[PDB]
């Protein structure tokens, strides 16, 4: 039900991987449990089993604006960013986008 503000991460991105995830939040400022964690769980194969990713988690040019960049480039197949929003008040946010690549 609850969700960041808005981002650009790959909602449902099917086709091809994408070049950096992207999130905004007009109130980030983490500073508790918020981040973010790309993880590739292709199709289904090994009874379900997810691979987190060698990426990173950088901000743009303002701090309540991330910007997720992988040091490698995603294949195809199917993979599941998940992030993590908290502004201050217990209860982290949870979400996740999964997208495809072809
Ligand atoms: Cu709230």
């Amino acid at each position: 039900h609850p969700k960041l503000v808005s981002s650009t991460p790959a909602e449902g991105s099917e086709g091809a991987a994408p070049a950096k995830i992207e999130l905004h939040f007009s109130e980030n400022l983490v500073t508790q449990f918020s981040g973010a964690k790309l993880v590739m769980t292709a199709m289904p194969g090994m009874e379900h089993s997810p691979m987190a990713v060698k990426a990173a988690v950088s901000g743009g040019g303002d701090p309540k604006t991330m910007v997720i960049t992988p040091a490698s480039p995603l294949t195809a197949g199917t993979y599941k960013v998940d992030w993590r929003a908290v502004s201050s008040d217990t209860h982290p946010i949870t979400g996740s986008v999964t997208f495809k690549v072809k």
